[PDB]
Protein backbone atom coordinates (compact mmCIF):
# COMPACT_ATOMS: atom_id res chain seq x y z
CA UNK A 1 0.00 0.00 0.00
CA UNK A 2 1.15 3.58 -0.66
CA UNK A 3 0.58 6.15 2.06
CA UNK A 4 1.73 9.72 2.46
CA UNK A 5 3.94 10.47 5.47
CA UNK A 6 4.76 14.15 5.95
CA UNK A 7 5.76 17.04 8.20
CA UNK A 8 4.50 20.48 9.07
CA UNK A 9 7.03 23.06 7.93
CA UNK A 10 7.38 26.77 8.59
CA UNK A 11 7.50 28.62 5.30
CA UNK B 1 5.87 14.73 17.72
CA UNK B 2 3.23 15.58 15.13
CA UNK B 3 3.47 14.05 11.67
CA UNK B 4 1.03 13.87 8.81
CA UNK B 5 -0.31 10.49 7.64
CA UNK B 6 -2.51 10.56 4.58
CA UNK B 7 -3.88 8.70 1.59
CA UNK B 8 -4.04 9.30 -2.12
CA UNK B 9 -7.66 9.75 -3.17
CA UNK B 10 -9.41 9.81 -6.54
CA UNK B 11 -11.35 13.06 -6.83
CA UNK C 1 -7.65 14.01 -10.24
CA UNK C 2 -5.54 12.55 -7.42
CA UNK C 3 -5.25 14.53 -4.21
CA UNK C 4 -3.77 13.72 -0.85
CA UNK C 5 -6.16 13.74 2.13
CA UNK C 6 -4.50 13.23 5.50
CA UNK C 7 -4.48 13.67 9.27
CA UNK C 8 -2.20 15.05 11.93
CA UNK C 9 -1.10 12.24 14.22
CA UNK C 10 0.70 12.21 17.54
CA UNK C 11 3.79 10.05 17.27
CA UNK D 1 -11.70 19.42 12.56
CA UNK D 2 -8.32 19.93 10.89
CA UNK D 3 -7.35 17.71 7.97
CA UNK D 4 -4.57 17.93 5.45
CA UNK D 5 -5.37 18.43 1.75
CA UNK D 6 -2.43 18.33 -0.61
CA UNK D 7 -1.17 17.70 -4.11
CA UNK D 8 1.50 15.56 -5.66
CA UNK D 9 4.18 17.79 -7.18
CA UNK D 10 7.09 17.14 -9.54
CA UNK D 11 10.28 18.38 -7.88
CA UNK E 1 11.12 13.34 -7.63
CA UNK E 2 7.48 13.41 -6.50
CA UNK E 3 6.68 15.04 -3.18
CA UNK E 4 3.43 15.93 -1.49
CA UNK E 5 2.84 19.63 -0.77
CA UNK E 6 -0.31 20.37 1.22
CA UNK E 7 -2.29 22.61 3.55
CA UNK E 8 -4.11 22.33 6.84
CA UNK E 9 -7.80 22.96 6.28
CA UNK E 10 -10.68 23.53 8.67
CA UNK E 11 -13.40 21.00 7.98
CA UNK F 1 2.92 30.10 7.11
CA UNK F 2 2.60 26.39 7.84
CA UNK F 3 2.45 23.94 4.95
CA UNK F 4 2.75 20.20 4.78
CA UNK F 5 5.67 18.58 2.93
CA UNK F 6 5.58 14.82 2.66
CA UNK F 7 6.66 11.72 0.79
CA UNK F 8 4.92 8.75 -0.72
CA UNK F 9 5.94 5.61 1.16
CA UNK F 10 5.53 1.90 0.46
CA UNK F 11 3.78 0.31 3.44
Amino acid sequence: KVKVLGDVIEV
